[PDB]
């Protein structure tokens, strides 16, 4: 028992982190097979970041200008190309620690682990979610760019995020491993404001199921609701509308606990309207929305 | 910017996890050099757990009865001994992935990362603190015992915890790597109740400093207090008394932010007496106490 914000074991990803330096700029790169992936803004000076023309800036860079270092050993760059907002640096050596991997582009509401790195060296691992406004709430200082987000399915790492930017509001923006940003963000030092950070309703319900499984049951009530009635309340509280697809995904949690999804919706509706009244659920005083239904099942069953 | 509950990268510890089976019982073991460490309750049947006499039960076990498997390869057990509540199984092969390591016994208030494992296989990593009542609030199902808690200082892993038990209240108890339990807990299926889970005051203040560094400043007020005045409030709210040692440890955070430790104490005092009023600090609606002053400095500076 017990329920924690848990990240995937990071070892498989630690074996892929390298340092990439171009001129005076240093960030992280992801070494998979004979390719090192990194944000294209590694070619920029802080002055270039104002209105960069990446294709033009890249013309002034040759293979020998990209310094790639894995631990204390240098990798030889034999090619470079730009794909959207990432650079792909072909090196002459395949990463011997390359795990089974995939590049996936996640949807908002999906969670992942981040291995925050500086100078190609891992500093820590934490769990994130792709917010409905396509930002993530991470922990990233200067030098952390190129750190990646991932999920693991037994022995295959699905990389889903690469860190590129911090908005003036302290929230983060990045790309998938094809270099396409999540949301409307651009790799430029300009005014970029995030939209409404709505709450991921299906995740809150999954977390309420985890609370019941782990003994926290005070919030269970004698009520039920419908999807349409619940959604009137979800609209008022800036929660994502709940769909039948979300109800279907909560099926296994409903089956395990014996609590119908719409009854859990009614508990969530009372929690939104009445508040917590100074009480906690799984050690939290707010409704947690960065656990998906799959994360709850995984943690509650002990998948390795 | 951004501040997250961050665990250490787990790779160094993943390389040490093995499965240990004795009879019909399977849990995790920690393989360092040619020794595998695991909870001594691996020798028990659920029936033995009621009132086990470990020295007597161990007499019926020989080296060949301890099945140790690292991945899909079996390790040969050439010796076994009991040290307090852990068994040390000497194997004929040194773990080639043994990192630089130390065994440390932590104090309450200290934080650490847990690599939750099942059948010697890592499932996830999360951050914990040794509570003032010597329990930890983890996420551990049957089979998770033998999972370890650790801190890393650059390339040396300091192992501080090994999972052994879950109390009826859903909280966890375990030992250091010498087999001595934290607190008064015993490895027996008996009535064991935890004492008051008081809040780690110095950790809350460190986290308030992290909030100011990361932009959350609404709780800063025009007041100050003394250690004795603050402690009258800390007593009322089940917070640990603050000492001059704690004030000294907060020195670097005070220096960085320009906020005197006693002024931050006064902010915390108002937060305790007035509550949050529906507001949040670093995405939390309660005062977080599982970040030490050292964790805050580490995360805010990017130590790898
Ligand atoms: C994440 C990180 O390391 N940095 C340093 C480089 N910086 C370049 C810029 C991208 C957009 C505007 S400036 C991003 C943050
Ligand atoms: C943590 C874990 O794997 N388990 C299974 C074995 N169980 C034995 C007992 C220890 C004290 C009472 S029963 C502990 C939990």
């Amino acid at each position: 028992s017990g329920f924690r914000k848990m990240a995937f074991p990071s070892g498989k990803v630690e074996g892929c982190m390298v340092q990439v330096t171009c001129g005076t700029t240093t960030l992280n790169g992801l070494w998979l097979d004979d390719v090192v992936y990194c944000p294209r803004h590694v070619i920029c000076t802080s002055e270039d970041m104002l209105n960069p023309n990446y294709e033009d800036l890249l013309i002034r860079k040759s293979n020998h200008n990209f310094l790639v270092q894995a631990g204390n050993v240098q990798l030889r760059v034999i090619g470079h190309s730009m794909q959207n907002c990432v650079l792909k640096l072909k090196v002459d050596t395949a990463n011997p620690k390359t795990p089974k991997y995939k590049f996936v582009r996640i949807q908002p509401g999906q969670t992942f682990s981040v291995l925050a790195c500086y100078n190609g060296s891992p500093s820590g691992v934490y769990q994130c979610a792709m917010r409905p406004n396509f930002t993530i709430k991470g922990s990233f200082l200067n030098g952390s760019c190129g750190s990646v987000g991932f999920n693991i399915d037994y022995d295959c790492v699905s990389f889903c995020y690469m860190h590129h930017m911090e908005l003036p509001t302290g929230v983060h923006a990045g790309t998938d491993l094809e270099g396409n940003f999540y949301g409307p963000f651009v790799d430029r030092q300009t005014a970029q404001a995030a939209g409404t950070d709505t709450t991921i309703t299906v995740n809150v319900l999954a977390w309420l199921y985890a609370a019941v499984i782990n003994g926290d049951r005070w919030f269970l009530n004698r009520f039920t609701t419908t999807l349409n009635d619940f959604n009137l309340v979800a609209m008022k509280y800036n929660y994502e509308p709940l769909t039948q697809d979300h109800v279907d995904i909560l099926g296994p949690l409903s089956a395990q606990t014996g609590i119908a999804v719409l009854d859990m919706c009614a508990s969530l509706k009372e929690l939104l309207q009445n508040g917590m009244n100074g009480r906690t659920i799984l050690g939290s005083a707010l409704l947690e929305d960065e656990f998906t239904p799959f994360d709850v099942v995984r943690q509650c069953s002990g998948v390795t």
